[PDB]
Parts: structure tokens; C-alpha cells; sequence
């Protein structure tokens, strides 16, 4: 199973999430700001993108 998208860090959301649906047609899409704290639970189906100011990700994407 992929975890890691690490060629998505520059990418738009657009872009991040037509990336990991190709790769994870299950995945739920989370954006959210640089910086924000989450819980601590599990979910093997989300992938968060800590973007930027621009709506750019700004840091790799992972499973979680």
C-alpha cells in the first residue's frame, strides 16, 4: 500500500488529489493549514494535505 506522496509537495490541491485518487480510490481528502494540530485516531483510508497559503502542499502527504 502507498503511504507517501512525496512528489506532491508544490502541487495544487486539484493536482494532490487527483494524484492520490489514482492511487487510492478510497482515500478521503482532508486540507487543511500548515501548521494545525489533528487527533490522534487512525484512519488508513484519510490523507491529509498541509497546504500553504496559496492552497499549495506544502509538506508530503501520508496515510493516517
Amino acid at each position: 500500500m502507498k503511504t507517501e506522496w512525496p512528489e506532491l509537495v508544490g502541487k495544487s490541491v486539484e493536482e494532490a488529489k487527483k494524484v492520490i485518487l489514482q492511487d487510492k480510490p478510497e482515500a478521503q481528502i482532508i486540507v487543511l493549514p500548515v501548521g494545525t494540530i489533528v487527533t490522534m485516531e487512525y484512519r488508513i483510508d484519510r490523507v491529509r494535505l498541509f497546504v500553504d497559503k496559496l492552497d499549495n502542499v506544502a509538506q508530503v502527504p501520508r496515510v493516517g
